[PDB]
RNA sequence: CUGCUCCUAGCAUGCUACUACCGCGUAGCAUUUCCCAUG
């Protein structure tokens, strides 16, 4: 369908065949990363698990025909990259300690993202 | 306000695996043992 509930349907490979993928309009999804209200995202660093959210979201425009998606996909993995490690250098330096196991590094590669429309749960 | 999802924490549940010692079951086993008158 052309749209419903704002998402734009998309037939790709997935596995072995092909499924539809819904995705949305970019547009919104770069607003909603822009313009917040106070705190709440004025500094991601305080907050991470808003883009981690919003990536999720944003996934199914990597297997879009045009890649400017893909692009708007890859820089919010970069920012949560970005504000994860910068993140780290400021609670380790200034105070005392961190780290004893990482378990984050997941949160910057497709395959977390994958899994979520992965016909198995 | 309804619906979906994520993360964290906690709780509780189930399951698995490990160790531990205990108890119980089982085998090998080393052991340590000597027969005699008669319807």
């Amino acid at each position: 369908p052309h749209e419903f509930c704002s998402q734009h349907t998309m037939l790709v490979k997935q596995g072995d065949d092909y499924v539809y993928l819904p995705y949305p309009d970019p547009s919104r999804i770069l607003g909603a990363g822009c313009f917040v209200d106070d705190i709440v995202k004025t500094d991601g660093t305080l907050m991470i698990e808003r883009f981690v959210s919003l990536a999720i979201d944003a996934y199914p425009l990597t297997k879009h025909p045009n890649q400017e998606y893909a692009d708007v996909f890859h820089l919010y993995l970069q920012y949560i990259r970005k504000l994860h490690d910068e993140l780290t250098g400021h609670m380790l330096d200034m105070y005392s300690v961190m780290l004893t196991n990482d378990n984050t590094s997941r949160y910057w590669e497709p395959e977390f993202y994958e899994a979520m429309y992965t016909p198995h749960t």
